[PDB]
């Protein structure tokens, strides 16, 4: 009678959110701790809907077993789907995701990254954990009255800008669709890229990836920046030409950099590669610089974000069962 | 003919700033990284001025050696650790506080976010090639309540930053300034109200008999489960043994400590190759949700330039026979 | 028609070895990394055989669920943690020890050297770009005395390795084998002699009422200052609270623990995002000269192949109606 | 009257060794905690002899001040002297060092490195320190009955071989001056390089650096090795073509590698570069591989070695004062 959903890779918090928000939905929900892989795909027997996540390995064999079991929808409770062999589904079931949003989580994370690399909080941690309370080399800069250059004045950039204005930073910004009323309200100034590069003590990337923003941060543009600039990217990996970023670090143009995204993150992120070789030379090199901080696309990861993802997942499933268009469908080609 | 100054505990930019701001004064400056203790006090021979730092051990023997060497002024950068009564007017003592309000408020926000979003933990994973984010979920600050204990200048800067996050802010101080509360958009409350309602609590108040161990088993009982606590004020504001129990009980969600009630035995030094004798500190260092840093909230280029200048002004005032603004009085 | 086996706690080479050595038997194998607890016990539905590991929590509820699902055999890899009396003959239980003597002796020498020469500490420095070696001085093993407690097969292998270093070796066992002592070149001694004379002490003996807390405040008092202690035997051989005091007093120079008296709450799991409730363990983890590893002395490719084979032989014997050599008897 | 010696960078243990062993020498010894640099060089006033160490910065200005102060000998209590501006001394004083020996410390260290990388002891440490008691990915191999290939059968190689024979490894070895009696006594077999490469599960470099051993471990020779080989070098940095070592790691030819020496260690070793950029790409890349362990020329560092260095330093100084040839002189060109 009720729609039967099997969930994989569930943590206590996921379970509580699905039971809490799903109370209104008329689904019958079973929560498993294991990931969805070919070892576990036969547990989908008897279910109508499978809910998956970023650690699953949803390959051909997994897909085949779920289709044979008559699964009709695979709902990913995340924005990525690189772990799904889309080409093998063949419309045997639909696939849906949850697009990234959570703009406060991400703007807040960005400021946490700026401060962590500016003030060396990660490095201090590793020292004190080992009983080393020396602070030599950990000096940073005050943000007060420095200039933040914000690339992108969407919803994430606006939240970011309002926080940095709270630090009494001076804020300049670049966007192809500037909004002068928001600039008046938050107290920042729109400028060209050239002006932003020349004048900014810290630079954050908060703009979408298009042909024109692809590798916008590269050798040429970093030459225009101030020596010692702090760069942060929680937007998209491909906004930065990573190889050039390595040279600018070496030349000392870039004072520090924090990356929550990476141009070839698909091969690395969300996975523990701590016991295997990292084949990407540029990533392996970035990980050895004292002033590089990398994190694995975690800017979103707050309980509020997770709760909204949970809601979107339940709405995804309801829309499917009611035959509505799937706005979060992942197309199979 | 030149005034001779020997510096101990030299770190980032100390040498360049002292040289730059000390020019045109006829100073001759010797810059050591080592600390001042009885084992290095002999190096003060032939100097007019010794300039030290908070972790020096300036005990009676150290004092006697410098007095014997005829030093005239001992100037302590960033200190609160001199055995002042053994000096006995043999030389003057100066103490230059590391009061740098922007640096410290900004650091506090960096600590809140680091422990909330587990940035330090992520770093240790990704450096080792582990890109899993399991267990690293935090909370949004937006629309949460921040409880700020102390509304001096560091607290005000902090509050204006957190109001930028659109946190709701309440605060406690014995000398409230309602004009600033109206300007920054916060509300003054009692300690009991602050404990009950705050999702984040920051300590930015002076250490008195009454604030000593104000955060303790009873007060932490009144806090919300999962509260984030940060302390960049003074170590003694927190009963550290009770803090260990409140972590175990899971009352405290996460804690960042830039100060520690017995930091004088540990801070600013590398003890990575010796035993830490303090049980409580050794225990705090093994919690997943404790971040300790070594009193480094002050540590920016701008702060250090201002401290350096204040230090040199005291030295110049001494040499020109004016009052030493930062002199520690004896008698 | 196929025998169905579900594996929990799968790690390095488990899947490949079970597949390789299990071929030609008509087994159908499902391989999970998760652990077996009441929250995963339902996954055993439809299986004939469950194959678990030492950190599973096989409590009454877990047992009841597997019995309800009709499992016939629970085979525990590397265990000592099943609530055996709740089983009540509803299924058979097997326990396959992680006894692998070369792996374990070799690991022990790697632990001695790691803590002596501070290799682990160096790693954390150089990974961060710190190539200073200050504080990392060790001692030569050549001509020092090694005290080996237990001369079973793991102890014998260890002793032959340390004799290769030209260490002098003394040993304690209640069942001494003088022929092996003549062959390997060591001398049997009392515990008091071993404590007094040993620069290195390794525990490689079984846990009985008499060896329980044999290393404690009194016995460590008899040891030489700066002694290196290693334990890859059993956690309970050491009174861990006394070990904390002996570290603080500086009696113990360095200690490597592959086992811990309460390891059953911690080992084999990632607790990096939760509180460690055990005070003593949290304190041991903050000493510079403590190295703890999670019962991994066994963990080589060869050991695991042999354990895998023994596991599969028990399963095959079950299916063919022969005695299960590693069955844990009930009644 | 007595010869006056000023010592820099003294640790408690150094002091105790100099007082203990110098009791027979008739020197007057002053021990300072500070390093010798231009900030401290005027403390050499009134002394006849300066005793220095690897963290000193003995540059032109330092040299000039010591010469003006009438220093006659600079004794380095270490084997290196890259931190001395030799060209500026101009025979104003002599410079002596202590050549490396301590063969037990170094053979013992080598085995500690082999085991650390084989058994992942360093990685386990970082995990348990963080409260992670998982052992996934930490599996090693038994040494028993595997084959160790030892390049160099000098005093260090012989000690190493006797230890590994204690593990009941099979040992084969290469040396240009083989000693068949030592091979009979220790139970190993001499072989060609080609045979050693083809047959060894672990390989240790314990041979001197000459034209023929320079980059002997390179692309071509590592192609001949077994996949998964464990390589250890406590001999000299230049025995390995480091760039090729990075490619062999990536290809998975090398299973793990432990380096106590590095071909351009002069720029890095003994110094804390944890708050600055590492300009050497190859070093920065090596530091990010899971199966690379680097340590800073510490194989020697035991109390026995330090005590012998102390003795050699005192003998250095006595030989100088008595006008004997200085066998440990560092020539100034």
């Amino acid at each position: 009678q009720k729609t039967k959903i099997i969930f994989f890779d569930i943590k206590d918090y996921d379970k509580e959110f699905f039971k809490k928000y799903g109370a209104d939905y008329n689904f019958e929900m079973t929560f498993l701790k294991v990931r969805l892989t070919e070892e576990t795909a036969n547990l989908t027997k008897g279910y109508d809907v499978v809910c998956g996540f970023a650690n699953d390995n949803i390959n051909k064999e997994t897909i085949d077993i779920m289709a044979e079991n008559g699964i009709k929808l695979l709902a990913m409770r995340c924005a990525g789907f690189n772990n799904v062999s889309l080409k093998d589904v063949n419309e045997r079931f639909k696939v849906v995701r949850v697009p990234a949003y959570s703009p406060h989580a991400i703007a807040e994370y960005t400021v946490g990254l700026i401060l962590a690399v500016n003030r060396k909080i990660n490095k201090a941690y590793v020292r004190t954990r080992e009983g080393n309370f020396s602070i030599n080399g950990l000096m940073g800069i005050d943000l007060y009255e420095k200039t933040a250059g914000i690339i992108g004045t969407g919803k994430i950039g606006q939240i970011l800008i309002k926080i940095l204005r709270g630090f009494d930073m001076k804020v300049i910004a670049y966007d192809l669709f500037p909004n002068q009323k928001v600039a008046d309200e938050l107290g920042f100034e729109y400028v060209s890229l050239d002006e932003l590069y020349a004048n900014s003590d810290i630079i954050s990337l908060n703009c979408p990836l298009t042909k024109d923003t692809k590798y916008m941060i590269n050798r040429r543009s970093m030459l225009k920046m101030k020596d010692g600039v702090i760069l942060v990217n929680t937007g998209r990996g491909m906004l930065i030409d990573s190889a050039d970023l390595v040279e600018a670090l070496k030349d000392k143009k870039i004072g520090a950099v924090a990356l929550d995204v990476y141009e070839e993150e698909e091969n690395y992120f969300f996975e523990d590669k701590s016991t295997q070789v990292i084949e990407d030379d540029i990533l392996g090199r970035l990980l050895s610089f004292y002033n590089v901080l990398i994190t694995s696309h975690q800017a979103y990861f707050t309980k509020e974000a997770v709760g909204a993802i949970t809601v979107t997942t339940l709405n995804n499933i309801k829309d499917f069962v009611e035959g509505r268009p799937l706005v979060n469908e992942v197309p199979q080609n």
